[PDB]
């Protein structure tokens, strides 16, 4: 149960781009595996995943200029599985 | 997540080795992925989770290759706040 990362804003760096800046939440029920940032318009809306949870801050790409743009961020816990039965195989000529 | 029953693997011929298994029984939810581990260690997970195959590329030749699997979910929290932003 990941809380959502607090004190959000976002400021555009060029006309074709936006970079977002978060902060880590204080107490939280175990380590995060990644960070998810989402973009709309928003008259469909688009996911960007950010791999380093140790990271307070990203610069989206690919956008439109002259467009205003929405943006939600979210902490994400991956719990991990039991691990299968052990198999082996070699590789040949 | 329970663990995914009966892996099997079968490589091509010096290069790209496949691996085959079939999904787990009686699941609490979803699942996210599929992860995988190389030992020659390396974890390289399927993205579509939905899969029973996959292929596994770079391996040199005559080499003791072995793989092990597992599952996992992605516990998605609350979203932020909203927040704007123009561009010019």
């Amino acid at each position: 149960g990941p809380p959502a990362p607090r004190h959000l804003h976002a400021q555009a760096l060029s006309d074709s781009e936006i970079q977002l800046t978060w902060k880590h939440p204080e107490a939280l029920p175990g380590p995060i595996s990644k960070y998810v940032v989402e973009v709309q318009v928003a008259g469909d809306p688009l996911w960007i995943d950010v791999d380093r949870p140790e990271e307070t801050s990203t610069i989206i790409r690919g956008l439109n200029a002259s467009t205003r743009y929405l943006f939600r961020m979210r902490a994400s816990i991956q719990g991990l599985g039991d691990w299968s039965n052990t198999v082996e195989e070699s590789t040949l000529g």
